[PDB]
């Protein structure tokens, strides 16, 4: 690939935490240490909107799957459920006794799953704003949840060293260095799992057997978003705590690009989901989000 920076999008004023890209390809979403949710063009990072309302800072936010829903956690114990046109909250979901640290919905969209600083994964439903489940997930702080692609499995990391696969529907864990980022595969059968000793690691989860490792980039003390690209080439993406983007190879495990403009570590990274373009951010000595494209 040869992902170049287009756009840099300033706005916040302490450290950005997380980067989405909505799912019809037309927004950007980020969060920040400023308590703040800003959306920019997806394409152009024009500056959208500003949506506020959370008392303390976000660590991360997520789309619904018909793009007009966001979903935020907070250091203020709680997430709230955003109506991207209006910029409201329609909800407030209560329950969680510390920071909430990460956030996603389902596919269908109908559930929301988080987890927290106080070493639980909680289900909500969208519609009532209520908590369905508490799971016991974790011994420390939960650092990524996600569901997989019929929203029946839910897998979980956090500092204690584990990554735990959920039954959703009844809340009970199926398959069991602190572990600071895990999401599934676009095909649903991998798990893409980051641990703080600078290694990035692809698992088949039916088989529980690691298939990848990805190393090179610089991994030892924040949990950083990382990605799988599917536009073009088939990459691992992943911020770094030397400023850099890094994209993998995802069969060879080769570096085939750094991509160097932040000047703080690359806490997020995001890939559009049609074309090849990489959203990144980073933290307060940069406070920007930049926009890459790539011509493959
Ligand atoms: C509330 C405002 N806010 C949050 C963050 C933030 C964002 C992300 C990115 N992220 C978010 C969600 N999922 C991902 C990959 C990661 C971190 C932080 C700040 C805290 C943190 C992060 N990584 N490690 N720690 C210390 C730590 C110690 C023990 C633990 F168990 C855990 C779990 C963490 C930021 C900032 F961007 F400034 F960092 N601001």
């Amino acid at each position: 690939p040869n992902y170049a920076l287009k756009f840099t999008l300033a706005g916040h004023t302490k450290a950005v935490s997380s980067v989405k890209f909505s799912p019809n390809g037309e927004w950007l979403a980020s969060s920040s240490a400023d308590k703040l949710i800003k959306i920019w063009g997806a394409y152009d990072g024009k500056f959208e909107k500003t949506i506020s309302g959370h008392k303390l800072g976000i660590s991360d936010v997520a789309w619904s799957s018909d793009s007009n829903l966001l979903v935020s956690a907070s250091d203020d114990k709680t997430l709230k459920i955003w109506d991207v046109s209006s910029g409201k909250c329609l909800k407030t979901l209560k329950g969680h006794s510390n920071y909430v640290f990460c956030c996603n919905f389902n596919p269908q969209s109908n559930l929301i799953v988080s987890g927290s600083f106080d070493e639980s994964v909680r289900i909500w439903d969208v519609k009532t704003g209520k908590c369905l489940k508490t799971l016991p997930a974790h011994s420390d702080p939960v650092s990524a949840v996600h569901f997989n692609r019929d929203g029946s499995l839910i897998v979980s990391s956090s500092y204690d060293g584990l990554c735990r696969i959920w039954d959703t529907a009844s809340g009970q864990c199926l398959k069991t260095p602190p572990v600071s980022f895990v999401k599934f595969s676009p095909n649903g059968k991998y798990i893409l799992a980051a641990t703080l000793d600078n290694t990035l690691k692809l698992w088949d989860y039916s088989k529980g057997k690691c298939l990848k490792t990805y190393t090179g980039h610089k991994n030892e003390k924040y949990c950083i978003f990382a990605n799988f690209s599917v536009t073009g080439g088939k990459w691992i993406v992943s911020g770094s705590e030397d400023n850099l983007v890094y994209i993998w190879n995802l069969q060879t495990k080769e570096i085939v690009q750094k991509l160097q403009g932040h000047t703080d570590v690359v806490i997020s990274t995001a890939c559009h989901p049609t074309e090849n373009i990489i959203a990144s951010a980073a933290l307060e000595n940069d406070k920007t989000i930049k926009l890459w494209k790539s011509d493959c």
